């Protein structure tokens, strides 16, 4: 009875390792008491035939991992009993899903060329799968699930799971492979239906799963679910899944506060095979899809050549995935029958592999077998699900044949008091850390008063936003308090630990209604990659909502790379996908090292291109304001960029006037105060210093000291696009003028000189024509490791400008 | 009846670790919440069994490996784990309170002597020197040569004083970038006669990003230890112990990407050794917001690694987990995790008050003296030491306080040709014919095979052929030469076969490999190392850069599938390729193959984004090249080899023009000449072409060359120059002076690209030219795309009208 125990565990636990999984059967070494009648506490033949069918059959159950008993239980008494064997009906609708499926692919293989890497052909079973998840989302009754996949079968998903007509498909025939769609899905045998929406991808893979998770997570705000009533289903290929980090930076934000969306299903199309590259090659682990046990998902390996199997396993996921609000993972063993492309004989790398594939019968021909020895389908049954599969491949055929024949952000001042009295309206029996009590006193002081700085000025936009009734999603590395203990967006009761967003109150109009806004305030994880992925995504999924990533410093927005250079940048332009994202990376050079100094200004303007970002480094509190509330307001859906500061939030010069926010606009251009409200005489200048950022009150100090009225210091505070026509008015205004500088912190091939140094002299040339440089030397670090360094090349640059 | 006891093991090891007193802050309230002889084949009291696993799995460590797959594994550690454990001698216990009155001394003298050094304090987490002293001490033990350190900034400088063995004197010399320098020391055993070497690798502040540069570099030392993988014996005798952040631990994707490397035949380093200081908090961040999972080790399990978890506050069962840690990483050669338990006493940084975020914590930590002062408590109760050698243990402290004063105090008052032979071309040649006795090549590979000795011994020499003429020269001279990436073995544009496999029975040949074997029969001391990588860029341009540090001797390869997915490493290339040097002294001789050009493939395979490392580039930090022919690119990669300098190559590679027959070159080429970084057309130098003619000089780089070539012949334009810059960093000044006063009647110059306007090499060379070189490119003008938001078009029509457009505009 005790070699019982140890006997059930042991299937429980390791019985996987033993399961038909493989379709192929590559590994032949595999699958290398007497006292079956007694009664133990059921009879050990009866537990041992229920071990063996639950656990070594066609699906190998991994789930002993899972440190939530309840998880375990649930899994164990769905698993373990003698399951209903599909109806006719079902099987009949199964085989339909395969002969669509199988159509599709005979069709692209044969009417088109260059076809042959965007084949699912070994992996079709994927369809009716992917069918099962959706009809099962749509018994639970819930509203839409939008998947995230690679290239593979994309089309044959569009046409037999998206349910996109083929005239649409096929029109213009690539692009195609890596657009957005959306359609509604109709239940066979139930009476309801669900959204199934398709969303844009590079040719990078995984680098979408943060984007599917973040327009997932902002539906789900939109439908006030989370219920998690949109489900993200995301696709996958073996060697991209073991592979690429950015699934395990995902994985880690299945479960928080504010980037959880219920649990995905995961579904990789495990091939097992990378382009030439064997798994031994790819991982490091028994199974493709062991990154999963990071977050304790349960994952079902299930052979690709049993439909049945792997529909009932899709259906289970969607269960669990309720049940629990968890990541479920389906790793789906199958074949890639052809080579990775045009130019690929694939027994120069894999002989054995393509030798057993080349024996291998398609997975419709064999499910049509097996049903009729089974005596599940009579002869007619089966030569009409052949007629079918012929309709079927006809039909794409013919109808491929016939489309081939054919604003102010000014708010007033009580706005301004509102969000700075809202500051101090304390939930009762709130207690204040005695140094946060402060910060939220100056905040009203600053309201009514003025000399509001820029962290103030931040929230008074995003406040003003919620007002007006905007959802406003702010997050990044301790984005709450600020990583220069600036924010306090959100404060913590120094006696329970309670958290007060005083912006939420903003939310509600004085009268006690909604405004319809919202303040959603997070600490992100200790992820780029996946931070900004999410975020990107959430404004494409929410395109009402202002939505704001912070990098902790600019430096690490590198780890992000991939986002900004695959969606951000240039998601309009390849897709038509657009995004009204804002990544805030704090900037400046100010002695603390090449990775706490830049947020790598040129490598944004060299992205660039005419209406795809905007790119800004303001130097006020004030403009701060005005470009945030331009961005939420402007209707425009553009990413914006924004050089933010570090020491600069505490320069006492720094800061703005009542009269700034209430009687003012954005300025792409700024001159120096004492020209625009005071008694400079600008006809007495004879050089002029352009300049943005920080390193402008450095300027204008040294300008003071020595009294320098032949000098001016005018900042771009647009950097993209070139503000052309403010500039052209502003220079225009200083007629003496004999020489011209762009004056940076920033080495020579950094900053925005190597853009502005080639298209100013370009754009306006009767004003930049001899236009020259003063910055620190060209380095291959954003600055110098020593302090000390940094301080005399800091003062070199302000002799160089005044000398 | 026994079948309840049965079940009672198996629940302590697999989920006693969620009972065990592991955390030293007891923030949970909530996780807390017989005489009978039993077979166990042994007869032990009910009561015996429990105290067993009490003692085992609920105790100061949690152990985690019933999710290992292998059994003998999972009964290695349940051995060891499970049996009545001898407790330390008085002398061991004294030597752990020896490590941690060091340790404790080196934060109170470093916050007190100097300013601004809070972020770097490891108060609250000091059991961390008696734990890597015990990993080392046992390795050393194992009579292992090396221990490979990477760390983030967190105790730094006491791991450099305490673990490293750094004096004084060197570590506060002219005191910051002393937390990211390398270093190198000799430890040598306490209570044993062994030493090891004991090393610290350079790292930027991006947490994690340093994991794979350690895999690649313990990889390259033991390959030169011939240890390992690649070794005849299976010591793996350089161990990697690499230090983590619980934050950075769960949320960076580069510590899953190196996991997976761990058991891969390119990239295994035998285990690595994890130590993570969870002291549980993020700057401000709590772990529920830092990861969706138990414990921030948790992506460990991805490789089946055993995890313990361990109470910052016990230093014993810290050194004996440390120990246990070693002899798995030697039984099983796969990774082990410590994860250690404590806590951040101060604040994440000057002037951050953490009870502002963490009230509660604070509170808690506020009430707790230090491991030290608890470790000298415990050893009081438990009667290991008298209250006189608790005075002395506190007299050690002060004395290890006063000489960290009084050293830092007196230190204040102190204060080639690449040219081969025919012959040498012949051999490579034949080498590719040179099959093992009963070897079946594949039908299809074999043509390779004969055009390639056809190629060697007549010309006309291919891309893909020179590669290896370069590679398998120098691995005959005596270099060893490590090439990887995404198929690297048969090439992603099925060009190379480096590595071929026989069609019956799946055995790998590599051709070059022949070469390390001179005529006679000797070794020529070279060898060819030829791998598929994973499907990652970060941790395997991680892995290469660490890879050439290791052994600045080999030649070091990486190739991207397509250079548009090289952006997926920019952490890598930001951080360590283009700036270590200038950064931390630390070289490279690494290479980045990066296929490119545009073909109306999409965005997303036509760019390795030149624009980007034209832009990183500063003098004498990295070569930056895009060779038009197969001699030039065979020469480029000699130099490199050759040139006895550390510096990154980052090569611009074809995909198309692989199979050009414009683009092949002459035996002479390879025999009689040199890297041209400027090249002009073969008519000028070589034909009956007259320079004089020339009115309109186009300046170009790449295969848009050829294309450019045939529409001159074409129209038989000789009024039209087309120059090639092969080498684009540094800028060929000379060359490209010299080569431009020989067309002394040019009235108009072009740079032609086929980059957007905002990419390729026009945003560098358009503002540079006409100032390094201002007689010869003032008024230079650009033809090429116009400026786009992605690298092309995703249209192949587009593509193909845009190419045209370009030409046209060239010659109109
Ligand atoms: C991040 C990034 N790095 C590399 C590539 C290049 N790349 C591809 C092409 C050439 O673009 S396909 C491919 C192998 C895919 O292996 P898999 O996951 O087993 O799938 P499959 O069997 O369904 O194909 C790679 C490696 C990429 N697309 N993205
Ligand atoms: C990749 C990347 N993204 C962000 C940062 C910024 N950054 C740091 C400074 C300000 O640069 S420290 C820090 C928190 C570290 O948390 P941990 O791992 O729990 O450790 P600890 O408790 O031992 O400190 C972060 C998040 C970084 N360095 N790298
Ligand atoms: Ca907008
Ligand atoms: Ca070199
Ligand atoms: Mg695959
Ligand atoms: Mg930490």
């Amino acid at each position: 009875n005790a070699r019982v125990i140890e006997l059930i565990a042991a299937y429980r636990n390791r019985g996987h390792l033993m399961a038909d999984i493989d379709p192929l059967r590559l590994d032949n070494t595999r699958f290398r008491l007497w006292d079956l009648d007694r009664e133990f506490k059921k009879k050990l033949r009866d537990i041992l035939s229920v071990l063996r069918d639950a656990y070594c059959r066609h699906v190998g159950v991994e789930y002993t991992h899972i440190l939530e008993p309840e998880q375990q239980r649930w899994i164990q008494e769905r698993v373990e009993t003698k399951h209903d064997k599909p109806t006719v009906a079902e099987q009949k609708y199964i085989l339909s899903k395969l002969n669509a499926a199988e159509a599709f692919e005979t069709f692209l293989q044969t009417k088109y060329v260059g076809q042959k890497r965007f084949s699912l052909e070994g992996a079709e079973t994927v369809i009716p799968m992917m069918d099962a998840v959706i009809d099962q989302c749509a018994e639970h009754g819930l509203d839409e699930v939008v998947i995230a996949m690679p290239h593979r079968g994309r089309l044959n998903v569009l046409a037999n799971i998206v349910g996109k007509p083929y005239s649409q498909i096929f029109s213009e025939f690539d692009v195609k492979y890596h657009l957005g769609a959306t359609g509604t899905y109709i239940q066979m045998f139930g009476d309801n239906d669900i959204e199934v929406s398709l969303t844009a991808n590079p040719s990078h893979l995984e680098a979408v799963d943060p984007v599917l998770e973040g327009l997932v997570r902002a539906k789900q705000d939109l439908l006030d679910t989370g219920r998690f009533s949109v489900v993200p289903l995301m696709l996958h290929g073996d060697a991209a899944f073991a592979g690429q980090g950015v699934v395990a930076e995902t994985l880690n934000l299945a479960l928080l506060r504010g980037y959880r969306t219920g649990g995905t299903i995961h579904i990789v199309v495990n091939n097992q095979i990378g382009f030439t590259t064997a798994p031994t090659d790819s991982r490091s682990s028994e199974y493709c899809t062991d990154v999963a046990k990071m977050i304790g998902a349960p994952i079902f390996h299930v052979n690709g050549d049993d439909p049945e199997a792997c529909a009932w396993v899709a259906r289970l996921a969607v269960d669990f995935r309720q049940a629990f609000k968890k990541d479920v993972v389906i790793d789906m063993l199958c074949y890639r029958r052809r080579g990775h492309n045009e130019g690929d004989d694939p027994s120069m790398t894999q002989p054995y592999m393509y030798d057993v594939i080349d024996t291998k019968r398609g997975s419709r021909k064999a499910y049509t077998e097996a049903l009729i020895g089974r005596g599940d389908i009579s002869m007619k049954e089966a030569e009409d699900a052949l007629r079918d599969y012929q309709g079927q491949l006809e039909r794409v055929f013919n109808e491929v044949r016939e489309l081939e024949k054919h604003l102010a952000t000014a708010v007033d001042k009580a706005m301004l008091q509102r969000i700075g009295d809202a500051h101090l309206a304390l939930p009762e029996g709130f207690t204040v850390h005695p140094r946060v009590r402060p910060v939220l006193e100056k905040r009203r002081e600053m309201a009514y008063e003025g000399r509001i700085d820029w962290a103030f000025a931040e929230l008074l936009a995003l406040g003003s936003l919620i007002a007006e009734g905007k959802l406003v999603r702010l997050s990044g590395q301790d984005t709450q308090r600020g990583t220069f203990t600036q924010r306090h967006a959100v404060i913590v009761d120094r006696k329970t630990g309670e958290e007060f967003t005083p912006l939420q109150l903003l939310a509600t109009n004085p009268d006690g209604t909604p405004t319809g806004g919202k303040f959603l305030v997070y600490n992100s994880a200790l992820s780029e990659f996946a931070a900004v992925g999410f975020e990107y995504g959430y404004s494409v999924g929410n395109p009402d909502a202002m939505v704001l990533w912070e990098a902790q410093f600019g430096d690490f927005v590198n780890g992000a790379q991939s986002i900004i250079d695959e969606f951000i940048s240039s998601g309009e332009a390849k897709w038509g996908q657009l995004s009204d994202v804002v990544l805030l990376l704090p900037h400046g050079h100010e002695g603390q090292g090449p990775d706490h100094t830049s947020g790598r200004i040129e490598r944004f303007l060299q992205l660039w291109a005419e209406g795809s970002m905007t790119i800004a480094m303001p130097s006020t509190p004030a403009n701060y304001f005005h470009l945030l509330r331009r961005h939420g307001k402007d209707g425009i859906q553009r990413p914006l960029i924004v050089f933010t500061p570090k020491s600069m939030l505490r320069n006492k010069a720094a800061v703005s006037d009542i009269r700034d926010f209430t009687e003012s606009k954005f300025r792409s251009v700024l001159e120096e105060p004492m020209y625009t409200d005071g008694e400079g005489d600008r006809n007495k200048v004879t050089r002029l210093l352009l300049t943005s950022g920080k390193i402008y009150y450095e300027l204008a100090a040294r300008k003071a000291k020595e009294n320098r009225e032949d000098v001016a210091i005018v900042r771009i505070e647009q950097l993209a696009p070139l503000p052309r026509r403010r500039l052209a008015e502003t220079l225009d205004r200083y007629p003496n003028v004999k020489e011209k500088f762009w004056v940076q912190e920033e080495p020579a091939n950094q900053g925005a000189w190597p853009s502005f140094g080639l298209t100013l002299p370009e754009i306006l040339p009767d004003h930049f024509t001899g236009l020259k440089r003063i910055s620190r030397r060209a380095m291959s670090a954003p600055s110098s490791g020593s302090s000390k360094v940094h301080a005399v090349e800091q003062q070199e640059i302000l002799d160089t400008a005044f000398g």
